[PDB]
């Protein structure tokens, strides 16, 4: 069970998330989808959510970052951002119930090898996808894999004009996440920027496009004792592929390798220039967004180049 | 140069003013933690002979705007400090407190002004004697065991020669463990044992001496702050010395080293938040009394470079 303490931090970006067993963390989920009338609008069988809830954590890897500790990071990010930036005001509760349930699914059986490792390494996955986002292909299909199984069919109860609307897009917003495409779906927003339009799908498909973009690498945004050991994780996923990689002959990328791969050096990059800007345009649609989030990510980016400087002292003394 | 029991009741705690005493009185503070620790009786040291040695260690301290007699006052003073803090004396055998305390004494003999990158990039004799291995802490060392080689400094004599090799040992895993260049791989492994500790495992007990060792060396920052700031304009006027060397030769300079470049705020800001806060909590794991006495005065110290340093940005604004 969960405190009322805990239900209602659940909706700021500073809940801790390594507080809680898988068991809380179905709870949290499954509250969410009470509490935003998702149960209610679309007749959710409240037993098939939590058999649907455990589906999805069985189907969830226990790799060091792209596991189901992360989905839950993106899933009560995103949570968070419905409160705080009045989501239900601007969207339908299928936009919503398909900005949450891509936010628990969009790394549904991740391996711990990016698409560059299933491309180069010519994997199944690679061959399955024709080189095409693999990872973010294979995720949409197990979640739709999941939802095909009769008990674990949260949309039993939504007819199918419904069902192919959220269909499409939660593809839409799971493939959005594949980081390749980043510069390419930021261009397309920031130029709807210009004149943002609420009611033009394109603009509204756009902009959740970036919302689970902005959840799926928000983990700066939480406190920094939340933040820092999800950096740590990432890196050892990260050489855990670069050591592969090397077993192997194929390419090595330059922040996946141990000889030039530091704490500091890879969040204040990442911070400075895919974090900040793509929240500061998101600022200009909520403003409330500048304190709460862009905020935390002025002083992690600060923080961390403080670290870079000290890390750097230490390295004059070895390499002699 | 006798010392008063109001002296020795200070002595114990690490809000002992460091500056007031001469080399007389602080050579005298070390020899009573000798007797008061029990090593004296219980290592059947000659109290002649701990006088000599401890002379015998300051004669071979160079004058050093930092690394100097007074540092090394400080370190086994501070070790000295967290014996009764933490209870050691529960924790460690005899023998084990003499090595804490005696690496302590020696860790830094003959220390030259010169960090392990001047040695090596300068090519100096102790770089290549030590071929480009941690010279000064393998000197430091060396040093030391030079001077119980002599029979009149020999505070060891009385212990059968099984008990020799025994600290030897000991003592050389602490002094090269002060090797900054080692921090993260000391910290990562004493990180890994903690995460399960267990005193009755040698491993884990020799993590242990090499976090303290090392905890002593750089706790200036834990000192109050009309203690610990002179040390930070003693340790810029080494380092400054250093880097104008650098500069007149064509060696490489230290960014943190570099007269042009440096301040008192950005010389401790991430020393304390990035190196003793991390250290001093995994031991508060251990000894959460730490926390209370050393923890405390470190969050202090932050906070006020931290402003310290706002201040000096806003000043660089002419
Ligand atoms: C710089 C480095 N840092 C980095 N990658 C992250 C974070 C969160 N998710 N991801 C990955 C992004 C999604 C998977 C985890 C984070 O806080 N830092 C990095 O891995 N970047 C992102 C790329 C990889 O393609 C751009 C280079
Ligand atoms: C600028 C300097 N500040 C700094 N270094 C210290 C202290 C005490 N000993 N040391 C060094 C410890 C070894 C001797 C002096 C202190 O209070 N501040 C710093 O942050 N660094 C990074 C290193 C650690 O190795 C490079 C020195
Ligand atoms: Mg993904
Ligand atoms: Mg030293
Ligand atoms: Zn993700
Ligand atoms: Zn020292």
């Amino acid at each position: 069970l969960l405190s009322p303490e805990t239900i209602e931090a659940l909706r700021k970006p500073t809940f801790d998330v390594w507080l809680w067993e898988p068991n809380e963390m179905l709870s949290c989920l499954e509250h969410m989808y009470h509490d935003l009338g998702l149960v209610r609008d679309f007749s959710i069988n409240p037993v098939t959510l939590r058999r649907w809830l455990f589906c999805v954590h069985d189907n969830y890897r226990n790799n060091p970052f792209h596991n189901f500790r992360h989905c839950f990071c993106v899933a009560q990010m995103m949570y968070s951002m419905v409160w705080l930036c009045s989501l239900q005001e601007k969207f339908s509760q299928t936009d919503i119930l398909i900005l949450m349930t891509a936010a628990i699914c969009h790394d549904l059986d991740h391996p711990g090898y990016n698409n560059t490792y299933q491309i180069n390494a010519r994997t199944e996955l690679a061959v399955r996808y024709n080189d095409i986002s693999p990872l973010e292909n294979h995720h949409c299909a197990v979640a739709f894999q999941i939802l095909a199984e009769p008990e674990c069919n949260i949309f039993s109860n939504i007819p199918p004009d419904g069902f192919k609307q959220i269909r499409q897009g939660m593809i839409t917003l799971i493939l959005a996440t594949d980081m390749a495409r980043h510069a390419e779906i930021m261009d397309s927003f920031k130029e709807k920027m210009e004149n943002f339009d609420y009611s033009n799908e394109e603009h509204m498909t756009l902009l959740k496009m970036i919302l689970i973009k902005c959840c799926d690498i928000s983990n700066e945004v939480r406190p920094m004792e939340v933040a820092e050991p999800w950096v740590d994780c990432l890196l050892e996923e990260y050489f855990m592929q670069s050591d592969r990689e090397k077993s192997e002959g194929l390419p090595v990328a330059p922040f996946m390798d141990r000889d030039k791969v530091t704490k500091a050096t890879a969040q204040i990059g990442f911070i400075k220039f895919v974090l900040i800007p793509m929240f500061e345009t998101v600022t200009k649609l909520f403003p409330m967004v500048e304190e709460i989030m862009l905020q935390p990510l002025w002083e992690s980016r600060d923080r961390y180049e403080e670290l870079k400087r000290i890390d750097d002292a230490m390295k004059e003394l070895q390499k002699k």
